């Protein structure tokens, strides 16, 4: 119930909200059916349009007109954004050489640069340059400031949870915001994109930019709009509260188009229709950078222009529908379009089973436009399992196409031509980043970043301390003049043992066999310096990686490569290798096939065993450092160490052989030498963290060897491909991936074909961050070099995408 009958006389867009049954006169309160009678009259003034024209000009005040030209127009903070222009020649902001902001230039009562974010709907990374003749105003936003070739939204591509990650600086599986449509099973309640259940707090989780300045002193516009407040009159009240005394203005302010997601979804992203949306979101950045300049706000303000996602060509041709897959499709509900969420459809109903609806969806026909997969199988990189919001099973679809349940569903629901939501990754789901202001530099461009690295940005443009987040804070320092965020390394928690040699081979009951009884004091010293790390400068190239978690494990020199060996998960945390341009790859000897060696530095207690891997049927096993890149004969025998054993599937040996016989040696071949780091995750609670022992579901059987979930690798080299990967003087280049440990290749279609037609494929997907890396393992990386640590925070956050330009 609202009693409509209060005025807005006076409160027109009202910053602080009031409780029912009062009645509203906020941004919101259309949405909420809440505004008091008069708003509309009030609030809504439209009279005479958004512009003044030479005869309005000193005109006497009508109260009625939507702005106004009247000479004390800039003393009530209401003038028409072009009023100093028609009346007063002056010149639009975008007509202005731009000119280097180097400090903030207030007026006298501004505490601080005010911050407004200028958000775009469905603004595609690609209409910067597509649209940029008809763009001025952002085109000069654009080269002036500070702007990426892209930025990546989180997945999936959908408006509420790229906006809300915008605003929190989280992952959607951690601020609840999973999808445009969502079912929460524990409140047993539906969030939608309309109606009411979407506005109860609990769906919003984590603190948003808003919070979190009002916590700490900052005040806040409102960041929502209710759809039918035109675009010119968001503008007009943004100036409006700038205009306020110091002690009620906000510091904070955002701006949200609609625009050009609508057009987009009806035309497609590059239809003839979308060039009128272009042309009128420019003018509204135009009337805003007027305004800004008319309160001599325009070298005052941080500006950001910032979108949530691309938009892609899907027509109602490309859909695929489980009614041609399943034979019990009413059994199931499907969240469906460009990506699908399959749950059953009653809970009473237990022959439910997710294991024949996956198998049902895998590999069944040549051309299939869409994955299954279980959320835990999902790519790291997307983040999007750990929240019972996110349905178990998942479907990643091919970009330009849809997923649906029955035909019927298509038809009674070709309408539209674009649509959005597929994997970050994908080019078309790219959106834009550009920053103006006295705090972003001048002039510059930046690589691509993703999106959540935008809130502790914003936090460090108004001077607050961000929430907790999935930042990195400090990997966009780059982008800012002052007001740079300086963290510290974290600190290492455990030191490494440094064990010599302390048991005899015969100690050893572990089941193993090596053909290496095969007898020189020049060489035996050499070997025992091996052993003592006289290589490690070779092989450790950034320093060993810090462990950041309380455990006990040793580190183990060898010719061709170092390990961080732990005593607790009986295996290498990490194992670091460098293959120079000129290495050669061997093979493993016949008489080695089978070869496994006691490691006489290392207790039998804290070391694997052969004969657990023998009596498991299911379970093989693989080596770290590959054998196949052993610098000479006698030392490809350190490779057969039973401290670089890990458990290998068969089905995952496949990828993994190929990985470390060809592919390394191709990077090394192409990048001028590689540094690899590679090791176990566990992660079987899939919330993206190193797992503690006790969350470890799988062992070799028989045994306490735990089985890993994933395996990673970090592949460094000279960002100058001039130079070696192991003398670079300079920035670094990597890739990383973390591969699913899985016991079938059901993910790649093409598996029965040699590994050259589908390996390298799989390993693409699962691309990943150094930092996705260190969440899972506890790590840190690149701790020694000598680039700034900012630089290097940089280097983490990189997602080696694939994609073509
Ligand atoms: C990305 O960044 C984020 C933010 O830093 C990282 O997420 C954090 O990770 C922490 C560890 O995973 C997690 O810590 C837990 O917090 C519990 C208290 O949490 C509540 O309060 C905070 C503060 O106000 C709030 O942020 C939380 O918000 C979550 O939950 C609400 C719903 O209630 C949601 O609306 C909201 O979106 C958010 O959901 C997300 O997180 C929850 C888990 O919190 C997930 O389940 C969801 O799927 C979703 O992702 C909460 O309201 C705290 O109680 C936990 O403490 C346990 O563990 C300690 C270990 O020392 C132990 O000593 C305690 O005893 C305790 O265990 C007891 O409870 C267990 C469960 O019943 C039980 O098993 C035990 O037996 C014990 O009884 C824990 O510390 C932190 O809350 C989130 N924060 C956020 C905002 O998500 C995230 O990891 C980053 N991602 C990556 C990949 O790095
Ligand atoms: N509208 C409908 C869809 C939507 N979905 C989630 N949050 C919000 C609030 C919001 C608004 C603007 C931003 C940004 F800073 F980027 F500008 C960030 C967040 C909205 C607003
Ligand atoms: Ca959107
Ligand atoms: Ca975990
Ligand atoms: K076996
Ligand atoms: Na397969
Ligand atoms: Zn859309």
């Amino acid at each position: 119930w609202t009693a409509t009958s209060g005025s807005c006389k006076g409160r027109c867009f009202e910053l602080q909200e009031v409780g029912p049954p009062d009645c509203r006169c906020d941004n919101l309160c259309k949405s909420y059916s809440s505004c008091c009678h008069d708003f509309d009259e009030l609030c809504l003034k439209t009279a005479r349009g958004w512009e003044c024209t030479k005869d309005r000009c000193g005109e006497v005040r009508n109260e009625e007109n939507a702005c106004h030209c009247s000479e004390d127009c800039l003393s009530r903070g209401d003038c028409c954004t072009n009023y100093q222009v028609v009346c007063k020649g002056e010149s639009h902001w975008v007509d202005d050489d731009c000119e280097e902001i180097k400090v903030p230039e207030c007026p006298a009562g501004f505490v601080r640069p005010p911050l407004i974010i200028f958000s775009v709907d469905g603004f595609r990374a690609s209409y910067m340059k597509k649209g940029s003749k008809v763009m001025p105003n952002i085109e000069k936003l654009r080269s002036c400031g500070t702007h990426a070739p892209y930025m990546r939204p989180v997945y999936p591509t959908k408006t509420f949870p790229n906006l809300y990650t915008l605003a929190t600086g989280l992952y959607p599986e951690s601020h609840g915001i999973v999808g445009n449509s969502m079912y929460d099973p524990v409140f047993d309640a539906s969030f939608h994109l309309r109606g009411r259940e979407k506005f109860n707090h609990r769906w919003w989780g984590g603190q948003p930019l808003w919070i979190t300045a009002t916590k700490q002193g900052v005040r806040a516009g409102t960041f929502f709009w209710s759809v039918s407040i035109p675009h010119e009159r968001r503008i007009l009240t943004i100036l409006q509260w700038l205009s306020l005394p110091d002690n009620e203005r906000p510091s904070v302010y955002a701006f949200y188009s609609e625009q050009p997601d609508f057009s987009g979804h009806k035309y497609g992203p590059f239809g003839p229709e979308m060039t009128n949306p272009l042309r009128e979101i420019d003018k509204t950045v135009g009337q805003l950078m007027d305004g800004l300049k008319q309160l001599r706000l325009h070298r005052c303000v941080n500006v950001i222009f910032v979108g949530d996602h691309g938009m892609e060509d899907v027509t109602c041709d490309r859909t695929e529908f489980l009614s041609n897959y399943l034979t019990n499709v009413d059994d199931i509900t499907l969240v469906p379009g460009t990506l699908g969420r399959i749950r059953a459809k009653s809970i009473n109903n237990s022959k439910y089973d997710p294991k024949t609806i996956i198998a049902a969806l895998t590999c069944k026909k040549p051309d299939q436009h869409f994955k299954p997969y279980m959320k835990q199988h999902l790519p790291k990189r997307l983040h999007y399992a750990n929240n019972r919001r996110i349905e178990d099973i998942h479907l990643l679809v091919d970009r330009r196409w849809h997923v649906a349940r029955k035909p019927l569903d298509v038809y009674k629901k070709c309408f539209f031509q674009g649509d959005h939501g597929f994997d970050n990754k994908v080019n078309s789901m790219q959106t834009v980043f550009v920053g103006y202001g006295p705090t972003f530099k001048y002039r510059t461009k930046v690589p691509p970043f993703e999106n959540i690295e935008l809130y502790n940005v914003m936090c460090d443009l108004l001077g607050l301390k961000p929430a907790p987040n999935n930042g990195t804070h400090g990997s966009l320092n780059h982008l800012l003049r002052t007001n740079t965020f300086r963290p510290t390394m974290p600190d290492e928690v455990s030191r490494p043992n440094y064990p010599g040699i302390m048991y005899l081979q015969s100690e050893f009951d572990l089941g193993c066999t090596c053909d290496d009884k095969v007898e020189n004091k020049l060489e035996e010293l050499n070997k025992r310096l091996h052993t003592k790390g006289s290589t490690k400068e070779r092989h450790l190239l950034y320093g060993r990686p810090a462990v950041l978690y309380r455990t006990s494990y040793d580190i183990l020199y060898h010719t061709d490569f170092e390990s961080g060996y732990s005593e607790i998960f009986l295996m290498p945390l990490w194992t670091s290798y460098t293959i120079s341009k000129q290495a050669e790859v061997s093979s493993i000897p016949e008489h080695l096939t089978n070869c496994v060696r006691p490691d006489v530095r290392v207790s039998p207690g804290f070391s694997q065993n052969c004969l657990a891997y023998k009596n498991d049927k299911q379970m093989s096993y693989g080596f770290l450092f590959p054998p196949y890149l052993s610098s000479s004969p006698e030392a490809k025998y350190d490779a057969f160490l039973v401290t670089n054993m890990v458990p290998m599937y068969p089905a995952f040996k496949r990828v993994w052989a190929y990985f470390q016989r060809v592919l390394v040696k191709k990077y090394a071949s192409e990048r001028n030498g590689v540094n690899v780091i590679s090791g176990p995750i566990f992660d079987y609670n899939y919330d993206g963290l190193r797992d503690t022992e006790d969350e470890i579901k799988q062992y070799v059987e028989g045994s306490s060897i735990p089985v890993p979930t994933h395996y990673y690798s970090i592949i460094t080299s000279c960002l100058d491909f001039t130079q070696p990967a192991d003398k670079c003087d300079g920035p670094l280049s990597v890739s990383s991936f973390i591969l699913p440990h899985r016991p079938d290749n059901d993910e790649s279609c093409n598996s029965s074909e040699d590994e050259s037609k589908w390996v390298e494929e799989l390993m693409k997907m699962h691309t990943a961050r150094v930092r996705d890396i260190e969440h899972l393992t506890g790590l840190d990386f690149y701790r020694k070099t000598s680039r700034s640590y900012s630089e290097i925070l940089t280097l983490k956050t990189y997602l080696h995408t694939y994609e073509s330009e």
